[PDB]
């Protein structure tokens, strides 16, 4: 439970930095700054946005490797901690 | 086998939400959307088709949070619980 | 040992199969349908090849499905018994 | 902790192979070559950069193979052996 409150916190600060640097190098809308960083870090990917400058090539470089691991924990969490108790009770005879 | 059965059913819902939402709010075809739901939660992302209006960026992103995990869920029960023991079974001398 | 001999070979009919199929469907020259075989299941999807055809379109979503996962299995494989010892040798005092 | 640093020379040769194979045979600069191939080999894959030779498609396809494994192996220990434990030491009462 704290767990995930931590791996939660964790996510949405990764998630604001990559919105403000994405917004401010990058100059992307907020809202496609944090829309980018949350397709970066999950590993999607479309390329409908992505980094022209050399400062926003090299921060994706150390953004990706830095916050897919933390990302990815809290999904994991999300589903295992959150999500998979809330089917198995919706089961219930 | 029943475990399987609930991630199928789990999975069918998920992709049928997101086609239901990127064929309304995104005004893809429905097989399209259906298409870019599961490209999206696999994390293929070839970009092809991708949400153009604020309402589909959000989406997204809580589609991608909360789907990605059960998902990946079904893909692994289905390679371990039931290609698995088929290869297996194509071996026995 | 002979558990990554499978996966090879299983890996191979995988990708041939959507060889095949997108060099004759999506009309693709066969390197270049190997090229986006792989592209695809190993998750990257660039998205510098597509399919346009519904047909590719439905294909693809079971391709994914069926072959991520043993995809991902004989890359986990390769690192882990092929890999890992390999390196470790290098290592050897 | 040693074995976080072995990971880390590997990560760090393998990219290098990739940016010296990208700006040689696909004429990328170098920055925009190590940029490619740490979003190829994370699997994010935007496509911005993609290769348009069939002597990069093919390396390409050897390259995610051989090299996504020990990337996400790098990826999985610095989360674990190395945020995990600053995370926590930062709560630490
Ligand atoms: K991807
Ligand atoms: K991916
Ligand atoms: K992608
Ligand atoms: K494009
Ligand atoms: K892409």
């Amino acid at each position: 439970d704290k767990e995930f409150q931590v791996l939660f916190v964790l996510t949405i600060l990764t998630l604001i930095s990559g919105t403000i640097f994405y917004s401010t190098v990058e100059g992307l809308r907020p809202i496609d700054a944090l829309y980018f960083s949350v397709v970066t870090l999950t590993t999607v990917g479309y390329g409908d946005f992505s980094p022209q400058t050399d400062f926003g090539k090299i921060f994706t470089i150390l953004y990706i490797f830095i916050g897919i691991g933390l990302v990815f924990g809290f999904i994991h969490k999300l589903a295992v901690n959150v999500q998979l108790p809330s089917i198995l009770s919706n089961l219930v005879p």
